[PDB]
DNA sequence: AATAAAAGCGGAAGTG
DNA sequence: TCACTTCCGCTTTTAT
């Protein structure tokens, strides 16, 4: 199957929703989502996952704090910005 | 100086 | 066993 992480790279290197996510230092690795179009993504990933219930962002986001502790992304202090890691990245 | 609102946090049970 | 999902409760930031 597909990962979360997965799935917000692909659209940041596709552009498919620039209207809800986008670089803010693609170099660094960092990126953001729209406070106002958040949710018309994450409806997006629970279609892709085809979950019993519509998906909301507030559901999405508990799900990448998850990755805190394996380190595939980390929040940042900044509003509704997380980094990926390199090896996702490439390397 | 208090607030209402938004963002963020995390345990626990549940799911495909 | 995984990778979330769903739920509820609390805590924290920000804007006004
Ligand atoms: N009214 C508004 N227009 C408004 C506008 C912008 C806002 N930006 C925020 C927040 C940013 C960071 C927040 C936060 N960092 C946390 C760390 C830990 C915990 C925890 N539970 N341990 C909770 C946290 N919450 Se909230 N709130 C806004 C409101």
């Amino acid at each position: 199957k597909i990962r979360l992480y997965q799935f917000l790279l692909d659209l940041l290197r596709s552009g498919d929703m620039k209207d809800s996510i986008w670089w803010v230092d693609k170099d660094k690795g960092t990126f953001q989502f729209s406070s106002k179009h958040k949710e018309a993504l994450a409806h997006r990933w629970g279609i892709q996952k085809g979950n019993r219930k519509k998906m909301t962002y507030q559901k999405m986001a508990r799900a990448l704090r998850n990755y805190g502790k394996t380190g595939e992304v980390k929040k940042v202090k900044k509003k509704l910005t997380y980094q990926f890691s390199g090896e996702v990245l490439g390397r």
